């Protein structure tokens, strides 16, 4: 079955939320439906971003390696995307929840402002919530050692 040429829209790329703002939101959180989360929220350090799904295999895979680095010290926040809410708790409850948030975005909305279009994806925010850093795929050892860390360590001094 032959494919023609089909290209990105311009927000999806990495490089589309540089120097922004984290998009503004109002999204309950996966645990609780009655406790709402904002982009206010994510402000205050540092920080990563991942857009996860339990529908998503390249998420589970992925999962040790967040863990590995919020033990370093590292913060991150996750947006559960377009996914089965029942899913998503059990998956944050059966594993070892590597996020000190965890945004409901059922309908895709906040993705949709972030050019999300599949998972996982990583942004660095620095302590204002600004983007300033986006990894589509697996971040794995050596993507965050090369494309995430030095970047990361500049944002902490």
């Amino acid at each position: 079955v032959p494919r023609g040429s089909h290209m990105l829209d311009p927000s999806e790329l990495p490089s589309a939320l540089i120097g922004k703002p984290f998009p503004a939101f109002d999204l309950p959180s996966v645990q609780d439906p009655a406790r709402r989360l904002t982009e206010a929220d994510l402000k205050g350090k540092p920080a990563l971003v991942n857009v996860w799904g339990t529908w998503c295999p390249s998420c589970r895979v992925e999962h040790p390696e967040l863990t590995r680095l919020a033990e370093q010290g590292v913060v991150i926040y996750g947006i559960n995307y377009k996914d089965d809410n029942a899913a998503a708790i059990k998956w944050l409850n059966e594993l070892h929840n590597p996020y000190l948030l965890s945004i409901s975005d059922a309908d895709g909305t906040l993705g949709l402002d972030l050019g999300v279009y599949g998972a996982p994806e990583t942004y660095l925010i620095d302590k204002q919530g600004i983007i300033r850093h986006k990894i589509v795929g697996v971040v794995d050892q050596k993507v965050w050692r090369e494309q995430l860390a030095p970047l990361y360590q500049q944002l902490l001094d």
